[PDB]
């Protein structure tokens, strides 16, 4: 799990060498209306991006198991004036969300820290909606001067491996910004 005490590092401006927080996004099928899923909100630094690609109306539900991680990105929709976002107290396999509520499930750098991936993966279908795209974006599994170590990281290809057995399809897998790559997957 992320540590508490480094969170500074996840409200960091500087994130955004990593990839255009909403080039990504776009392309990925985010839009206007949709209500999307933000699994490792953290400090809750890719949220302006989401709550503006949905709009007014759509919706941003914000999760993470860590009470600090939740009070931290609550204050910060707050400072930012962010309307249409919903941060919220996650459990590691449980989400507080009903059945069919999300159509967009945004991972960034966090599926690499789930206890039990495929057990989590199946509370993700539960609250998306028939039809929902999951995308997860995470470190390459090599050496960088940028980011975490390898061995503490999936790559590619495990990480799409884990989603086939979890059932969900994948379509797309591209690189993103030298650093970090991308899977693009529907749920089924
Ligand atoms: C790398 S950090 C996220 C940084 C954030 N995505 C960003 O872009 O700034 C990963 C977060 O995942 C959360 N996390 C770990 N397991 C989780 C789970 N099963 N459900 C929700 N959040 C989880 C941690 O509390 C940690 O804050």
């Amino acid at each position: 799990k992320f540590d508490p005490s480094k969170i500074k590092k996840l409200d960091d401006p500087s994130r955004l060498e990593l990839f255009d927080p909403e080039k990504v996004l776009k392309e990925f099928g985010l839009k206007e209306g949709m209500t999307v899923l933000d699994v490792g909100t953290g400090a809750g630094f890719y949220l302006p991006y989401l709550s503006k690609m949905v709009g007014e109306k759509g919706k941003v539900y914000a999760i993470d198991v860590q009470e600090e991680m939740v009070n931290y990105a609550w204050e910060k929709v707050n400072k930012l004036g962010l309307k249409n976002v919903e941060v919220l107290k996650s459990e590691e396999n449980k989400i507080p969300l009903p059945d069919n509520t999300v159509d967009f499930i945004f991972m960034a750098f966090t599926f690499h820290e789930l206890s039990e991936p495929l057990k989590f993966l199946e509370e993700l279908k539960r609250v998306a909606k028939p039809f929902a795209y999951l995308a997860i974006i995470d470190w390459k599994k090599e050496e960088r001067d940028k980011g975490p170590p390898p061995e503490e990281v999936y790559s590619e290809w495990e990480v799409g491996l884990i989603l086939e057995d979890a059932g969900i399809r994948v379509g797309r897998v591209v690189e993103v910004g030298k650093y970090c790559f991308g899977v693009y997957a529907m749920i089924v």
